[PDB]
RNA sequence: GCCGGGGUGGCGGAAGGUAGACGCGCAUGACAUCAUGUGCGCAAGCGUGCGGGUUCAAGUCCCGCCCCCGGCACC
């Protein structure tokens, strides 16, 4: 008997697949329904492996189900070439971004295809062409002309690794998005917005019907961030000006015994008294300089200034102080807020430092608060010291004063987001060059349509285009001198570019129609597809692409190119891959494991001696090395930087694919973060060799055999199979769906074993061969070349052809069920009787069981429970 | 602190009514591989975060806490 051999055979059908282009993805589905599956695509910039192909992996076998179910299928693929990702690794070898990305690419291909990937690669997507960007910008255009593109002055955020500015949401733990270590500075410039904070309510409503992991959407809801409050307006002493500030106590006003305007407040300098004007002008470039790690290196401590200044409380109509504390932010709401110290706990900690006065104006119920107050009262009660309003609740108190302003004009009601306008200005070569030019007659004045695209400019100095503090692009004039197209005066471009997640909120339409050279996608395309109802990727995108992309989807459907509104139905989050880690030597001592320094660092503790226990209980083993020592070893993530990824493209050629899939696929849930093993990746030869072995066993007893037979005629073990099989089918099938394909495969290993127990009293029976015509397309989707290998030692077509095997309901119909009988609670034993097999007589060969257990404690019995299904209970 | 999601064999995990599917590791029997056994306890008996409890039957239901992971935290 041979064996299997994947280099035999998984190279051969992938050439095939392809030729006899299966995933090609139709044009304008019609009839049978239609499957959008979709892997995030990758930003090129390093090789693949394992930990990468995960997801991909998803995808496909997901792909080739619906497929198999005859749905009509679109599996894309593509890559994300510009902007910062590329470019910075470019840079940290030197290489020139378009040698590089189109490089990358290829290895990437490659890789995906060798693990039995399809796609449709006539749908290639390769964001940093011409042919793209070009949209990108017509995008830009059509957002400009809505109002919703914008410049800006204000204060941006710096990444000197990246020598640029980021968005707000480029900002996680408050340090570079790709760059875990080095923390973002404050910078004053006029930049490049998207107006997304117009969206702020449909982004936040929308989210309530869509079926996304809780975890992203609550993400999502508390990061646009609603709140319903009122803006108040405070006069300023003398001045004509008047200072307005967001509250969610409306009902505190005459508790106003300040305010506190955000450093960057333009009113912050252009009040401060000419005395306190020195002071206040330290504490701007105090706060601008230190950042948002220090920030919390500091704690909640208050500080601030006195800018020597008044206001008017619009209520009582009296003057009080304005400071300049820190504590205000002023990237929200108005960036100034009227302080109440005696029911927050923020303002009284102000106010209990700064001497600043402290009113009480909300008595709490039955018990009265003290007199000193010692601490906020921040929980509602009855109004107290507002004049008219002394007596009214709490909760009545806000829309009754805010009412009582909308009159004097004073103030008004309104919902404020914290949600902030989206920076799309880079300063880096790569990137899509923003079609708008600088005028000096006419303002700054847009490009027209048909004049698109404004394509980059080429440059071979790799030493150059190095992003230097100032845009790349304004070194070379050439670029920028040009003309306006309203008159035809001087005219410089704007020499700044498009953030690569601008590309990444909205590929996934121009997947639909990704020839177009007219839209950027025929709408009847579009929608002939969308929405995707697989998006398959990861949690790191929850409040970016994931944000970004449905306010483009929701702009794009209000030029009414897109019918949908929410561009993925069906987010479904992923697991990073871990490896076992070499962290380094280690010197054991009886049992005491000693941490050289190295070692200890790497492992980020401060420990230097651990016990072999200590080592268990943080999930660590220490094994031999080459190098004569013990060394410690530890599950980390699977990266390049950590140097533990299992390659794609070795790792095929000396053992294979499928082997692959299986074992990225069978460890955890998907959901669940896994850990790629030697333990693990030996499974897969296994269990591959079992479905091997058991069809090669029976090649010619097969051949000579018909797969037909009349259903309910089989009878005994023919009869046991064939439900065991249907049954399986309906766990194969429904763990599919659910993409629960862990156990979905569990359960095709679960009938191996079966079908192996079968054979052993049971020869090739037509139900045996039908058992494996139904087996092979159950594989397909995971071990898909090994799966066609075996079907087509039979059959003559394709397994992508032979339709997801049809269940039969009536097969799962249980006859002679395993019945356990109890007495108390305890399971005393098993016995064997048919489903509706009546009380009296599970009675009968329970009383008899394996060690007659049941009569061991059943020597008086009052009543009895028996359960058709699989139960029977005596008491006492 | 708030939100989000988890505490079940030696491991990843499976699931009101036989807890531990399937695999990994371990252990013996075959000519690496297949077969066979494997919650724990020598046993009495015990076991799904910890305590009460409701139920003939609780991983599953109720009341009261605990703890780990992820994110947001002067908004
Ligand atoms: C969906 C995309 C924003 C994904 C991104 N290109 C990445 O590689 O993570
Ligand atoms: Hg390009
Ligand atoms: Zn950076
Ligand atoms: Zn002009």
């Amino acid at each position: 008997m041979e064996k299997y051999n994947p280099h035999a055979i998984e190279a051969k059908w992938q050439r095939f697949w392809e030729e006899k282009g299966f995933m090609k993805a139709k044009d304008l589905p019609g009839g049978r329904g239609k499957q959008y599956v979709l892997v995030m695509f990758p930003y090129p910039s390093g090789d693949l492996h394992m930990g990468h192909l995960k997801n991909y992996t998803m995808g496909d076998v997901l792909a080739r189900f619906r497929r198999m179910q005859g749905y009509e299928v679109l599996h894309p693929m593509g890559w994300d070439a510009f902007g910062l990702p590329a470019e910075n690794a470019a840079l940290k070898f030197g290489v020139h971004p378009k040698d590089w990305t189109y490089a990358n690419i290829r290895q990437a291909k490659e890789s995906l295809r060798l693990m039995g990937i399809l796609y449709d690669w006539d749908r290639e997507v390769t964001t940093c062409e011409p042919e793209y960007y070009r949209w990108n910008q017509w995008i830009f255009l059509k957002m400009w002309e809505k109002g919703l593109a914008y410049r800006a002055k204000g204060l941006v955020n710096w990444c000197p690794k990246c020598q640029t500015v980021l968005a707000n949401e480029q900002v996680v733990e408050g340090r570079c998005w790709r760059h875990e270590d080095t923390p973002v500075e404050k910078r004053e410039l006029e930049q490049w917005y998207l107006r997304i904070t117009a969206y702020a309510e449909r982004l936040l409503k929308d989210l309530e019907g869509l079926n996304w992991p809780e975890k992203v959407k609550a993400m999502q809801r508390a990061w646009i961030g609603r709140s319903e409050g009122a803006e108040i307006l405070f006069p300023v002493e003398g001045k004509e000006v008047r200072i307005p500030v967001f509250t969610t106590r409306p009902d505190t006003l005459f508790g106003a015994t300040f305010l506190v305007l955000a450093p960057e407040h333009p009113l912050t300098l252009e009040l401060a008294a000419p005395e306190k004007r020195e002071e206040v002008l330290a504490y701007v470039e105090a706060a601008k300089r230190k950042t948002e790690i220090e920030r919390q290196a500091e704690g909640r401590e208050k500080t601030g200034v006195f800018l020597g200044a008044y206001a008017l409380n619009p209520a009582t109509g009296e003057r009080i102080p304005i400071w300049t504390a820190d504590y205000v932010l002023f990237g929200y709401g108005t960036g100034a807020i009227m302080a109440v110290p005696a029911h927050d706990q923020r303002d009284y900690e102000f106010a209990r430092k700064f001497g600043l006065p402290i009113k009480k104006v909300i008595e709490r119920p039955g018990e009265p608060l003290p007199e000193p107050l010692e601490r906020a009262y921040e929980e509602p009660g009855i109004m107290v010291n507002s004049g008219p309003f002394d007596g009214t609740e709490s909760e009545e108190g806000k829309r009754k004063v805010i009412a009582w302003l909308e009159e004097k004009g004073l103030g008004k009601g309104r919902v404020t987001y914290r949600l902030r306008d989206w920076l799309i200005s880079r300063q880096r070569y790569w990137g899509t060059p923003i079609p708008m030019v600088h005028c000096e007659a006419c303002g700054v004045v847009p490009v027209p349509e048909e004049e698109l695209p404004v394509l980059l400019p080429d440059l071979k100095d790799v030493e150059d285009i190095r992003p230097k503090g100032k845009s790349p692009l304004e070194a070379h004039p050439e670029f920028y001198e040009t003309t306006c197209p309203k008159c035809g005066g001087p005219a410089k471009r704007d020499t700044d570019t498009m953030d690569t997640f601008f590309d990444s909120s909205w590929y996934y339409l121009r997947y639909t129609d990704p020839h177009n050279d007219r839209l950027p996608f025929d709408p009847e395309k579009a929608n002939a597809w969308m929405p995707v109802d697989q998006y398959i990727g990861g949690v790191e995108h929850a409040v970016l692409h994931l944000l970004y992309s449905r306010f483009f989807t929701k702009f794009l459907h209000d030029l009414g190119m897109v019918k949908v509104e929410e561009p993925f139905q069906g987010l479904f989050t992923q697991g990073m891959v871990l490896a076992w880690t070499d962290f380094g030597p280690v010197e054991v001592e009886g049992s005491v494991v000693r941490l050289p320094e190295p070692t200890r660092i790497r492992l980020e503790i401060p420990e230097s001696a651990l016990s072999l226990e200590d080592v268990r209980k943080m999930g660590a083993e220490l094994r031999p090395h080459e190098d004569g020592t013990l060394h410690l070893w530890k599950p980390a993530v699977m990266s390049k930087s950590k140097g533990n990824g299992v390659m794609v493209g070795p790792f095929v050629k000396e053992q294979g694919a499928d082997i692959a899939r299986i074992t990225i696929l069978f460890a955890a849930p998907p959901e669940n973060e896994m850990v790629w093993t030697e333990e693990g990746v030996q499974g897969a030869w296994r269990f591959l060799n079992r479905i091997y072995r058991r069809v090669a066993e029976d090649r010619e007893a097969l051949l000579e055999t018909s797969g037909v037979f009349q259903a309910e005629a089989l009878e005994g073990k023919d009869r046991e199979l064939y439900g065991k099989l249907h049954e399986t089918l309906k766990k194969v099938t429904e763990d599919l769906e659910a993409l629960r394909f862990n156990t979905a495969i569990a359960a095709l290993m679960e009938f191996l074993n079966a079908l192996y127990e079968y054979r052993k009293d049971r020869p090739v029976t037509p139900v045996y061969r039908t058992a494996i015509r139904y087996y092979l397309q159950m594989l397909f989707p995971f071990a898909p070349h090994l799966a066609e290998e075996l079907w087509h030692w039979f059959w003559p077509d394709s397994l992508f052809e032979a339709g997801w095997p049809e269940l039969d309901e009536k097969a799962l119909e249980k006859d002679v069920v395993e019945v356990a009988v109890q007495v108390n609670g305890r399971v005393r034993g098993t016995i064997h009787i048919p489903k509706d097999a009546p009380l009296e007589v599970a009675r009968a060969e329970a009383l008899k069981v394996r060690n007659v257990r049941a009569h061991l404690e059943g020597k008086e019995v009052v009543k009895e429970i028996y359960v058709p299904g699989k139960i029977l209970n005596l008491v006492v």
